[PDB]
């Protein structure tokens, strides 16, 4: 993995930016810790030895000289361990909220929550590589700093410390064995991840044998079915599924190899290192002059070499949870590319669009799709501020094509476009749309809380506005105008139209789209709506189905879905 | 949990027959080596602290005396610990495949796998009921047998042996501390589960505002939309899952205070409780007169000690497992239950149906659909074997209601009723049912290979009955009468329903039912199939909505859908 890298540094520098901050700062702080508690980890070794020499040479003196020294010591060794682990957890959490203000600056700039999802397929699921893919690689990262920084420090330090306390070749042939009896016991049970697939594979069509016996059971129970059905399934799992008592007498024979020469041997070749210079009289650097320095100078090597040995253990398996780290950063570099991507426009294109103001001519502008199926040939018709429009037609694929095109929701197939910014088009569907949050803010949705009132609005404004629309009794009823709770079960019909229309009358746009909305509202205070809107100057793209609003559309333009209009 | 032992209880019955068969050989087996493996264990800790004696010692030959030792008895040790392994994952699968075949006998005696489905409630995934918890419940038995009886024989062993090693109260001031120190630790930090599931609220809501932002950005979208819907994800995320500070800053401080009661000052008791017969000069009993074999003595009690005390956390961790033990034990009680239930009928019943030989009448018997409801009051018809039947409406609720009563896969409302047992009953839906196996048993499906033979058929004549459907050249093409590939998706369109006729053919039923099946089959296939049955004498339920499809029934009933009736 050579691109690994430099894809990981690019999402580094933006989790680090700058070389004075709090990630850079408990950066240091956990290599000063990682450090730190190494020596807290050799100290423990050096000193819990010679509470045990004190105590079998019985001398109560030596016992509590070297008993009180470890519980000095224990608050502060407990403080480095302890807050080594802070600074990693919360270096874990610097570094997602890094990552999340970088991948939601670009996700949520102009149209990107939409683009990404809904016109292209690169990734299936946006939501799930935003704050569930985020967080695990943030959780990997620093994982694998830790993980991989720690148990190589002692590697250092232990071969610096068992080099001159069992010579040069006692922590070398430690490392050819735990190496070289390491690589044959690999190589010796590749047949367990062979297997494994396999055990997967018949795990997972015996649950397809059981679950197409369920969502199949009509057919299968009228005539008789079972005895069938059951040797089906039951051959599924006695054949089939029972190589686990063949996975079982391998796991067995190789356990009994791996325990052998990982185990046992290990430590006999960990016994033959350490007692070189004890079992060598004429060995003049070390033990020479000894008596109960001999019991203190072994279990300090032979608890070296034991960390020694068991930090190779972790220096592995932290090699291999990078293969998972590069799994993480492909997904993200991935989402990273995508988003770029769709910011420039990208995913079409040919067409111009120039922002008018009440202008929204489609002089030959075709209507293709996305994918670049043109369903209109010769669209070309211009309408003002002043007179509305009906669209008609047996809405197959092309009633709701126009707007996701008028709106700039999709792409222009060539033509000069002329219309308003994205804030003057209003689209109303079925539906209306309904905010998490309070009562206020589904009159005021796509306005904020705090530029509201700078507009010279207030409460009783907004609630003349809520007012016209003949609703008026939620105010009260629901707790007031601060109320929170789900409108969307706590509305049911007619109420959410007529909180659509009261946001709309409220933003008043230049045009506006009434999509199969107004079929819960009376018609007493829909001509209330539509002559408002008149008066106000909303112009609105009416759809419906029926004939008694045919009154108020001084145009009317009619969608077949089959390559024609009028209008 | 009283009556969760008494539960359990029926279940080890079922995976446990009788007092001579392999599960008792391997429960046996596994206590063998439950007490092999302590003895290698302590073994181990006698004979390891004599070659450390021996290197320290400076004497060659009593490292060689010792390492020898273990190097002739390390192929047994691994032995016994890798044959208790073996021993307990065959148990497992023993176990699995004991209460399958009983989970499985009941689940496959009538109608039960559609009875269950959508005609209960109790148990809402059937599916994933007899094949994933069916085998965590016997993984967690037996773990459950091992992690509890495990760490306990060498918890009384090592009391036995550190008692007269360091007195009584050696292995009873530690008892104490662990004990008081755990409760003390685990009160401490009771909220660690109170505040993690607020993390889990709060991470499980901000999931929500994220597919919440991308199941609707089509309407938000359409207004300005981000700034509004950017700043509720950012509350949820910046305000709201920023407790993981305040839970990062309380773990760090109960870590602190857990690290220093439970780790460092456990040894430091565990210092106190072994020294007392060293630091004792006139301890009597013990290393009054002894060489420096108070080495020895030291390590084997102070190895011990950290056996003895670290076997508690796995008797604890096993405790706390059973809670997982007791929560499957219900759901396997739960699907028992409801299979017994069924078994007997229970989810109704008033009504009594008696077999019989070509007559399908339902004089005064309704149509009730087994909820709360009645969509028929009452049904009175006969007809005879050799004349078709046709059935009218729009099929909307009650037309797939007749049906599931006729071949008993519905209850009986009140009334006699006569009509052929199951093995006679035919029903073709709109897609025929294909099976999971060879081109061959897709026309004898219900039947198998092994009593075909026994009705005097043979391959040519099967063939013979697919010639009659103008189907013959699929059984050459795709690689004989043994082609297994699944036939959803080789075959689609009029195969399915000729290989559905074949069947049909083939079987020679009483009744057959053809609710919309010939849509895509020519209609001089349907004489032909019409002509062969009428020929033949398999009378024909048939569902239609082609008006030339009326001249080969000689009766014909109506369900207008009101509630009545015309026969
Ligand atoms: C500072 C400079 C001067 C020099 C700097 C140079 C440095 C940086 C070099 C850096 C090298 C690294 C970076 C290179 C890595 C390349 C490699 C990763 C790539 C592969 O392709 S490689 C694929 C598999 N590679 C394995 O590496 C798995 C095996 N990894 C294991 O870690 C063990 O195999 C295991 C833990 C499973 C062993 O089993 P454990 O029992 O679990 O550990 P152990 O058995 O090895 O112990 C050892 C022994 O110490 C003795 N000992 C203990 N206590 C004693 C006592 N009281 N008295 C006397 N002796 C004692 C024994 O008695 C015995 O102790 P026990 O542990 O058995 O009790
Ligand atoms: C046979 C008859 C005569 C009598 C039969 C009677 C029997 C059956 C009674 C049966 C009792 C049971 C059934 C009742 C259970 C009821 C209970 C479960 C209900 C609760 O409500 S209870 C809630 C929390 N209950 C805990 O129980 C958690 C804490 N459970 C732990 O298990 C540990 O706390 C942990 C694993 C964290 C170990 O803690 P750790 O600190 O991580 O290890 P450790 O330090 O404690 O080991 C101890 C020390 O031995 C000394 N020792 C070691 N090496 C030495 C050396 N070389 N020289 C000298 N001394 C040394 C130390 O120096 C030191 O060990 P080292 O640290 O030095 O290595």
């Amino acid at each position: 993995d050579k691109v690994f890298f430099s894809r990981l540094i690019q999402i580094l520098k933006i989790m680090v930016p700058r070389t004075f901050c709090k990630e850079t700062g408990y950066l240091v702080l956990i290599a000063v810790m990682l450090v730190s508690r190494t020596y807290c980890d050799v100290w423990m070794i050096q000193n819990g030895t010679l509470i045990e020499s004190g105590i079998i040479g019985r001398s109560r003196k030596d016992f509590k000289r070297y008993l009180l020294n470890f519980i000095a010591a224990m608050p502060l060794i407990s403080l480095v361990n302890n807050f080594l682990k802070y600074g990693l957890n919360e270096l874990k959490l610097c570094f997602r909220v890094r990552l999340t203000k970088y991948l939601y600056e670009e996700y949520l700039q102009a149209f990107t929550y939409y683009k990404m999802g809904n016109l292209d397929n690169r990734i299936a699921n946006p939501d799930q590589l935003l704050t569930q893919d985020v967080e695990k690689f943030c959780n990997s990262v620093v994982d694998l700093y830790s993980n991989l920084s720690k148990p190589f420090l002692d590697i250092v330090l232990y071969i610096f410390k068992l080099t001159s306390a069992i010579g040069a070749q006692g922590p070398a042939s430690m490392m050819a064995y735990l190496v070289v009896s390491g690589l044959f016991l690999t190589r010796l049970r590749r047949p367990i991840g062979k297997m494994t697939i396999t055990e997967q594979k018949y795990e997972g069509e015996y649950r397809y044998v059981n679950s197409r016996l369920i969502t199949n059971s009509e057919e299968i129970a009228f005539y008789n079915g079972n005895k069938r059905e059951k040797q089906t399934v039951h051959s599924v799992f006695r054949k089939l599924v029972e190589h686990l008592h063949n996975f079982i007498l391998f796991r067995f024979s190789m356990g009994f190899i791996d325990s052998i020469i990982a185990k046992y041997l290990a430590t006999v070749v960990g016994y033959l290192v350490v007692s070189r210079p004890f079992l060598d009289l004429s060995h003049p650097r070390h033990l020479k002059s000894t008596h109960s320095e001999l019991l203190e100078d072994y279990y300090q090597s032979g608890r070296m070499l034991l960390r020694m040995s068991q930090a190779l253990g972790r220096i592995v398996l932290a090699g291999r949870e990078m293969t998972r780290l590069a799994g993480f950063t492909a997904r993200i570099t991935e989402l990273m590319q995508v988003l770029k991507d769709l910011n420039h426009g990208k995913y079409p294109g040919a067409g111009e669009i120039i922002i008018a103001d009440n202008i929204i001519k489609f002089d030959h502008v075709p209507l293709a799709t996305p994918n670049g199926d043109v369903l209109i040939r010769d669209l070309n018709f211009e309408v003002r501020s002043g007179a509305n429009v009906l669209i008609c037609g047996p809405n197959g694929c092309g009633k709701s094509s126009l707007f996701r095109v008028l709106g700039e929701l999709w792409p222009l197939f060539g033509g000069r476009l002329t219309k308003p910014e994205r804030g003057k088009l209003f689209y109303v569907p079925q539906r209306p749309y309904m905010t998490l949050g309070t009562l206020r803010d589904q009159v005021i949705y796509p306005d904020g809380r705090e530029d509201q009132k700078r507009k010279g609005i207030s409460d009783l404004v907004l609630k003349e506005y809520l007012d016209n629309v003949q609703l008026g009794h939620i105010l009260e009823r629901e707790g007031g105008w601060d109320s929170v709770q789900d409108w969307m079960d706590v509305l049911s019909g007619g109420e959410k139209q007529r909180m659509a229309m009261a946001r709309l009358f409220y933003h008043k746009p230049q045009f506006a789209i009434l999509d199969e909305c107004t079929s819960a509202v009376s018609v007493d205070v829909e001509g209330y709506i539509y002559s408002h809107c008149r008066k106000v100057g909303i112009t609105l793209f009416t759809v419906s189905h029926r004939k008694s609003l045919w009154k108020h559309h001084e145009y009317y333009l009619h969608m077949d879905g089959r390559g024609n209009y009028e209008f």
